[PDB]
């Protein structure tokens, strides 16, 4: 038996039950005065080369059994210039919240943005500034917030798919704590 059909997938790091619903309500804020589609929230930490359905489970498991949950930290709300880096919480490069991220293999030195979205949209430069005014009036405590990421989710996700329709989850895990 041969698997033939390969595809792209990536991999979300979701925050934990006490901070989801603040992200989502954010999202949602932003998404209704501005423009976007509707998603989850996460911060992804992979994206692979095309795997068979197997391939993709196999490294989703290795994913799931060898990280731990961990911490991230927000540094600031920022903007970037194309569609899925419209207004996003940019994170701490902290140690656990770049290791997540990197798939170095085991020796190397490799010589990574982890944030986590908050809007999906082609805006103005002035449109932009001001949702990410309207975030910290949203939240103005998101500075400095710290958050648990304790799940991780195999997703498939066609970038180039602005309206995110193909968009689709295959599997989901909890990660065992550590600290």
């Amino acid at each position: 038996m041969e698997e033939v059909k390969k595809d792209v997938y990536s991999v979300w790091a979701l925050p934990d039950e006490e901070s989801e619903p603040r992200f989502k309500k954010l999202m949602e804020a932003l998404r209704s005065e501005f423009t976007g589609p509707r998603f989850v929230p996460h911060v992804t930490v992979a994206v692979s080369a095309y795997l068979t359905a197997d391939e993709a489970k196999k490294m989703f498991e290795s994913a799931c059994d060898g990280l731990k949950a961990y911490t991230a930290t927000v540094d600031r709300v920022s903007t970037g210039t194309f569609f899925f880096q419209c207004v996003f919480l940019l994170l701490q490069t902290t140690p656990e919240v770049m290791e997540a991220g990197e798939h170095c293999k085991n020796h190397f030195n490799c010589s990574y943005m982890p944030h986590l979205s908050l809007l999906y949209a082609e805006l103005t430069e002035e449109e932009k500034k001001n949702a990410q005014e309207k975030a910290y009036t949203l939240d103005s405590s998101l500075d400095g917030l710290s958050f648990r990421l304790n799940r991780l989710a195999l997703c498939k996700t066609d970038t180039e798919d602005k309206t995110l329709e193909t968009w689709e989850t295959v599997a989901v895990c909890n990660l065992n704590p550590g600290s």
